[PDB]
């Protein structure tokens, strides 16, 4: 029996960090943790308090089930943050509430979410991390909360989200009688790209970018259409541009990371494999852990075509540091 | 073996019909034919004159090859019109004036022909990604392109095979084909089952496989130069044509009165909305692509069926498999009459 859910958190209204989130990283882990409220729901069935979660629907992923279950039980649409853990079978993510307007832009991309009935949930509360430890009914949830605290101590509360998307399956260079720039994705590629939208939607992507080359454009265009977020073309990220000026490519990419951190919005960018490889050559060594760096590979099966990697980043004096990596596959 | 091509035609410059195509239908068949010009190409290898045509590429439809080959050899991009015929003759025959059948062992060539009309450079540019690339033939393949009257075509065509096809073009014209306009009806792609979808019927989307289906269909629909796009506002229909809309930059016009609910409630209103599209298609002389729900299509067909020019055509006008499977389309060529729109040709359009 598969289920998914998570710990939805926010900065306590009135706290210094809430008044200006940008100062979060200039605060200690304790100052941050003391400024956080987490969401706990009450199930009348067992008269218990726990983290919102629920069973996956038929052919639905755990990440999608998690966002849906949180919305159904807390009434809050959210975007997934770093992954927390799994319990013997439920997977948990820490997550942040998104605006009602943003949620509306994801209606078709994510799919429907129905409010739970009073017989499923009859109370929703927002408490501090200390109180959460006190009121949670099951030890399992307290453990997950402890993992949540670890993440915060490791800077997760200040992390921002960058989604890197490899273009979907495209026509072979062998049979394509056009230019490489207009080489399109194949019918199967369109299916993969289409199916991937519901997954990418779990991270509330509100800034879309892409190499101008058709195969990359077509990979995110339906998402762009449903979310009404125009795709920004980044000419300096084509394979030709990367081959000629790789450092200029890093600047282009790095600027998107800067925009992501400043706006605190999720950025999704469709890129070419060798270009992603070049980006990773610099990000690998900046990862928070060796385990993360080992996964940061722009090749299959680490990252097959039509799939993405949801990266959570904090900036450091040495460069952007990835604190978590989630491989995102369609269907 | 497999090839495709066609007779690309236009109204002679300076002629009355040319100065105002709208008057074409008020002219006799003989008046139309005498004011028409058809395109013939010269091949240096055979030093012959024939209709443009060429071998289908791997995984290409005959219809797509027809448009591409015409484009490669005549240099002008076109939109397919009514279908003409198919021919077959031994490969050894090709340079001979009169094509003769051979025995079972001989290698043969099978060619499908359509009548077609040139489209503007701008429209062609809008179809670049939807149709795909088209390069020009080299002087070693084609080294002259002429436009002649139907009478002269009969006199300069090097092969009997092409003269037979021209006779079919004549038959088609004599039946209104030169005045016909193109409406493409598109059934939405495979969609989520009503039982598993937990949203509204309005928002039920197509499946990833449906999306592949719709995407592949684009290069086929592109053969008819669709410049007007319409759809039921329901998501499953919108998503069936949105990639085409995106590529061609032609907005998708929502027609609320064509949803399944609207049709069930007011079927006559559905016909009016549908008929208004036919009116627009005929007046603009542009191809309209409209995505609809199966039952609503059946409802349109119940009226169109009896107006078909041939009973053979009426029998094919069925809104359901195997006649019209999900995710496929029907390209209709229509001429309007005092009793209502009359279909003179039907072409089933499927992907892959």
């Amino acid at each position: 029996l598969e289920a998914a859910g998570g710990i939805v958190w926010r900065w306590k209204a009135g706290s210094d960090i809430a008044n200006d989130p940008a100062i979060a990283s200039s605060k200690s882990a304790q100052e941050q943790l003391d400024s956080i409220e987490v969401c706990i729901v009450h199930r009348p069935k067992y008269d218990d308090w726990s983290w919102p979660k629920g069973k996956l629907e038929q052919n639905e992923t755990h990440r999608h089930a998690a966002v849906r279950e949180i919305g159904e039980e807390t009434g809050s649409p959210v975007k997934l943050g770093p992954y927390l853990c799994e319990v013997e079978h439920t997977l948990y993510w820490m997550a942040q509430p998104i605006s009602a307007d943003d949620a509306e832009h994801l209606l078709d991309a994510f799919g429907p979410v129905h409010r739970a009935d009073v017989g499923e949930i009859n109370d929703i509360v927002w408490v501090s991390v200390r109180e959460a430890r006190k009121i949670l009914s099951h030890s399992t949830d307290k453990d997950t909360l402890a993992v949540f605290v670890d993440r915060v101590q490791e800077g997760a509360a200040t992390a921002q989200n960058l989604l890197i998307v490899r273009h979907a399956k495209a026509e072979s260079r062998k049979s394509w009688k056009g230019t490489d720039a207009n080489r399109p994705i194949t019918p199967k590629g369109a299916a993969m790209a289409f199916a991937l939208n519901r997954e990418l939607a779990c991270f509330n992507p509100t800034r879309l970018a892409t190499s101008p080359w058709l195969r990359c454009q077509e990979t995110l265009q339906v998402l762009s259409w449903q979310t009404e977020r125009p795709m920004e073309h980044i000419n300096t990220l084509t394979e030709d541009a990367f081959a000629e000026h790789p450092a200029v490519s890093w600047l282009a990419f790095r600027e998107q990371i800067t925009q992501t951190l400043n706006s605190r919005e999720t950025t999704a960018i469709c890129m070419h494999r060798p270009v992603i490889g070049g980006m990773y050559d610099h990000l690998r060594g900046l990862c928070a852990r060796k385990q993360l760096a080992k996964q940061l590979i722009a090749k299959s099966p680490y990252m097959p075509t039509g799939t993405a990697m949801s990266l959570f980043i904090i900036d450091t004096p040495q460069g952007p540091s990835i604190i978590d990596i989630q491989k995102v596959s369609p269907i």
